[PDB]
C-alpha cells in the first residue's frame, strides 16, 4: 500500500506513535516519507547483506528474520515479510522497540539527515487527526 500523508499520520496516531519517547507525530511521518516514500512494500539491500523492510525500513541484521542474514538477531520476533503488510501494526510495534534502544530516532538514517532539526510539524499540517 502507498499511504497518503494524512492517512498515515492518522494510522500512526491510532497506534500510539504521537509523542512516543517524546517524538511528535511529524517526526514519524517525515521518517516514513524519506525511508520508503510511504510504500509499505519498500525493500532495500545493504552492503553487509542485510535488507531493510517496509514503511520504516527496519533492518534484518537486528530486528526481524528474513532467512538470509547470517548471524543476525530477530529482536522484534517477527518475519521481515510482516513488515510489508498494508496494516502497519507490526512495523509500528517494532519501531517502538527500536526507538527505546538508546539512540532514539537516530537509528533511522534518513530521519537524522533529513528530518532532525527541521519543522517537522509541516508533515501533519492540514490533516484531520
Ligand atoms: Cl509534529
Ligand atoms: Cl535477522
Ligand atoms: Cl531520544
Amino acid at each position: 500500500k502507498v499511504f497518503g500523508r494524512c492517512e498515515l499520520a492518522a494510522a500512526m496516531k491510532r497506534h500510539g506513535l504521537d509523542n512516543y519517547r517524546g517524538y511528535s507525530l511529524g517526526n514519524w511521518v517525515c521518517a516514513a516519507k524519506f525511508e520508503s516514500n510511504f510504500n509499505t512494500q519498500a525493500t532495500n539491500r545493504n552492503t553487509d547483506g542485510s535488507t531493510d523492510y517496509g514503511i520504516l525500513q527496519i533492518n534484518s541484521r537486528w530486528w526481524c528474520n528474513d532467512g538470509r542474514t547470517p548471524g543476525s538477531r530477530n529482536l522484534c520476533n517477527i518475519p521481515c515479510s510482516a513488515l510489508l503488510s498494508s496494516d502497519i501494526t507490526a512495523s509500528v510495534n517494532c519501531a517502538k522497540k527500536i526507538v527505546s534502544d538508546g539512540n532514539g530516532m537516530n537509528a533511522w538514517v534518513a530521519w537524522r539527515n533529513r528530518c532532525k532539526g527541521t519543522d517537522v510539524q509541516a508533515w501533519i499540517r492540514g490533516c484531520r487527526l
